[PDB]
């Protein structure tokens, strides 16, 4: 089921699965997706936590995206960590969520940080997916994974880049065996990824404003971002996640696991970015048994 909650003058648009057998003292667990602007749909696969371990799960779209209100005429400087920080805690308390723990993607776990980071008083735990602690990093990362590429497929990025010609059809299919290695490597990609991309495009603000239209580097107003300095104001337990081939390339989440003081690392072979899509099953397995430890401290 589903339905819009405020936000401030807006709408967002929240889906709730509930579980066919619910436990005692599983708190509910909100999904956060990435993009940004990339809506739930990419994420929506994790909602079968909610059979699997007998707990609520909600996901919703962040104002501007998907289902909820689009803003096309907001100023640029409108899109910030802190608006969609303060969309969370709406959407929590139109719920009734007193309790409960974060799950977040890609951006999704970038935006659970800075909530985390908050100290709010109702996070039970926060999982960090596939997800760096600074655009710096994650920049040095596409390098580094670049430089281990074959040698003709680095060619043609570095070739096309330096003449500008990025749509030419060589830069297309290295780009695109970039993607297949390090965002997500399932062939054919996942309808319900697709589905996100589609709407993205189809009214691309957020995304456009925030990340930007660069293939390989963030030129939008996320540029600069870094959560660095104040991971050591985490008081949440967090489990952080990532793929062997993951565009989050270990030095892109170590500052997670060096200064979050409570804090354990899961990295899953073979998978990349989309380790939710490409071994769904084990990726779940891995987040209930940490959803679960943390059911029992909260209680
Ligand atoms: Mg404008």
């Amino acid at each position: 089921s589903s339905r819009t909650v405020p936000f401030g003058d807006h709408e967002t648009w929240v889906q709730v699965t509930t579980p066919e057998n619910a436990q005692p003292h599983a708190l509910p667990l909100i999904v956060l997706h990435g993009g940004p602007g990339m809506a739930h749909n990419y994420v929506a696969n994790i909602a079968a936590l909610a059979d699997e371990t007998g707990r609520t799960v909600i996901h919703y779209d962040q104002v501007g995206c998907g289902n909820s209100t689009h803003l096309p005429d907001a100023p640029a400087d409108f899109w910030t960590p802190q608006l969609f920080v303060d969309e969370f805690h709406a959407v929590c308390t139109a719920l009734g969520i007193e309790r409960y723990h974060v799950l977040g993607q890609s951006w999704g776990g970038m935006l659970g940080a800075e909530i985390a980071v908050r100290q709010p008083s109702g996070l039970v735990s926060l999982a960090i997916c596939n997800s760096p602690a600074s655009m710096r990093l994650w920049s040095e990362a596409a390098g580094d994974l670049r430089a281990q590429l074959p040698a003709e497929t680095r060619a043609a990025l570095d070739r096309h880049e330096a003449a500008g010609t990025i749509t030419h059809p060589d830069y297309l299919q290295a780009a695109a065996e970039f993607y297949r290695r390090h965002v997500c490597r399932v062939v054919p990609t996942p309808q319900d990824f697709a589905d996100s991309v589609a709407q993205m495009e189809a009214e691309p603000t957020v995304y456009h404003t925030m990340n930007g239209p660069n293939e390989f580097h963030v030129v939008g107003t996320l540029g600069d971002w870094s959560v660095i300095d104040r991971l050591p104001d985490v008081t949440a337990p967090v489990l952080v996640i990532a793929g062997e081939h993951d565009e989050a390339t270990p030095k892109t989440w170590q500052p997670f696991v060096d200064h979050i003081p409570d804090v354990r690392s899961h990295v899953f072979p073979g998978t990349s970015h989309c380790t939710h899509l490409e071994k769904p099953e084990e990726f779940r397995a891995v987040v209930a048994q940490f959803l679960h430890q943390h059911d029992l401290a909260a209680d």
